DNA sequence: GCTATAAAATGGCA
DNA sequence: TGCCATTTTATAGC
């Protein structure tokens, strides 16, 4: 399923679960080793893991938010940790409608790209103002995905739930940024 | 490091 | 009720 011959590197993953009871943060942030919480900042207390390397978003609804794993599986076994942290806090915390949110990837072409032209002649997905931002916004339809497309023949592909998506999209991108290759 | 991208969670304010 | 606030990550020119 890829044609290129490039697989693109998923790089962060974010997901959200349930722990399906009601915390109470600033008890979590007396009781907890790595934990920030500051609520005129964020309603949420911040904790850290180091293997899967991730940062959790927990919020008093019993909701939380897992980011920073490098797949899906380590995204999941991170959440059920700071689930059992949280256990282990002394609440009953559960893991609800786990689901993967959002899958970044990235990759190189190994060849720059003439992202003027690319834009021009993809002028109903890409946005390109360089003086804003130094990568092209290439905004894909099918699948709905983003792409960060630079000179450098680097590229970022956001938006994914599945890591089919991400993969289907930078195949569908590859003969694009041939055609624009800067010679 | 700040610029922009996607995505979720939730509180606060015009 | 729209948008700001946070967190992560690749990317690269300010």
């Amino acid at each position: 399923k890829h044609p290129s011959g490039i697989v693109p590197t998923l790089q962060n993953i974010v997901s959200t679960v349930n722990l399906d009871c009601k915390l109470d943060l600033k008890a979590i942030a007396l009781q907890a080793r790595n934990a920030e919480y500051n609520p005129k900042r964020f309603a949420a207390v911040i904790m850290r893991i180091r293997e899967p390397k991730t940062t959790a978003l927990i919020f008093a609804s019993g909701k939380m938010v897992c980011t920073g794993a490098k797949s899906e599986d380590f995204s999941k076994m991170a959440a059920r940790k700071y689930a059992r942290i949280v256990q282990k806090l002394g609440f009953p915390a559960k893991f609800k409608d786990f689901k993967i949110q959002n899958i970044v990837g990235s990759c190189d072409v190994k060849f720059p790209i003439r992202l003027e032209g690319l834009a021009y002649s993809h002028a109903a997905f890409s946005s390109y103002e360089p003086e804003l931002f130094p990568g092209l916004i290439y905004r894909m339809k099918v699948p709905k995905i983003v792409l960060l497309i630079f000179v450098s023949g680097k590229i970022v592909i956001t938006g994914a739930k599945m890591r089919d998506e991400t993969y289907k999209a930078f195949e569908n991108i590859y003969p694009v940024l041939s055609e624009f290759r800067k010679i």
